[PDB]
């Protein structure tokens, strides 16, 4: 996986990444002498702590192999530290959701909740906790095409209760996220509780305050989303059940 800097080509910036800017490219490689490719990079990697903690993303996205999941492609190790990846065309999915609000049909978001519910359950038969789903994690390949994009304060505003109290993340937590990340493809990429302080946050969710149901949202969809959010975490679906769900709203809604 160790590439050499000369093969890389860095391009234009196409976004900002939690530990620096990430950039498209070319990889002039002995496979293929001119790949399309996005490169990621890291400022302050002259820091042992943070080049590992960046790093560490090469690492996990390296186990995993699925259509809906973002592949690694390489890294450069060292100064200043690249990781490169397969090249996302259409770019972030909030972004993408803003822009083209009036474009996407129904049928479109909910084929991307059902992508990125494939990716989950795989990474549930895996027994991995990814612990950080939203929206902004997730990457456009194509208009009919997302991948969950990104494995590296808090995201209160996406976190099951059970995270936020006891700073406890798992397969159920991770079911609670899933949920507010439909309801931010449903909504267009608006975020939750927009103008409320994270410290409110939990407040409301014990007064059983939820999200409320989107605009044109289906309403099996919303029920779907109001299972997730169920706040004892062992009531709470699976990615199984939710994957299954998923392919028949969308199956139904291809019908209209």
């Amino acid at each position: 996986y160790e590439i050499q800097r000369e093969r890389i080509e860095l391009g234009r910036c196409i976004g900002e990444g939690q530990f620096g800017d990430v950039h498209q490219g070319i990889y002039m490689s002995p496979e293929n002498p001119a790949m399309a490719v996005a490169i990621k990079t890291c400022k302050n990697c002259t820091s042992d702590s943070v080049r590992e903690k960046f790093l560490q993303e090469a690492l996990t996205m390296r186990q995993f192999d699925h259509p809906h999941i973002v592949k690694l492609i390489g890294v450069i190790t060292e100064n200043p530290v690249w990781i490169i990846m397969e090249l996302c065309t259409l770019g972030e999915l909030r972004s993408f959701l803003q822009v083209r609000k009036f474009s996407l049909d129904l049928a479109s978001l909910i084929l991307y909740a059902y992508q990125l519910s494939t990716a989950l359950a795989y990474l549930e038969s895996k027994r991995f906790v990814h612990r950080d789903i939203a929206a902004r994690n997730v990457l456009v390949s194509a208009t009919d095409c997302v991948k969950l994009g990104d494995f590296g304060k808090l995201p209160i505003k996406w976190m099951a209760p059970e995270s936020i109290n006891f700073r406890r993340f798992t397969s159920a937590s991770d079911v609670w996220m899933f949920g507010v990340c439909m309801w931010e493809i449903l909504m267009h990429g608006v975020k939750p509780f927009q103008g409320v302080k994270n410290n409110d946050v939990i407040g409301r969710i014990e007064n059983g305050e939820r999200l409320p149901m989107p605009p044109n949202c289906p309403p099996t969809l919303y029920s779907l989303m109001t299972k997730c959010w169920a706040y004892d975490p062992s009531r709470r679906p699976r990615f199984t059940e939710l994957k299954a769900q998923l392919s028949t709203i969308l199956e139904e809604e291809k019908l209209q």
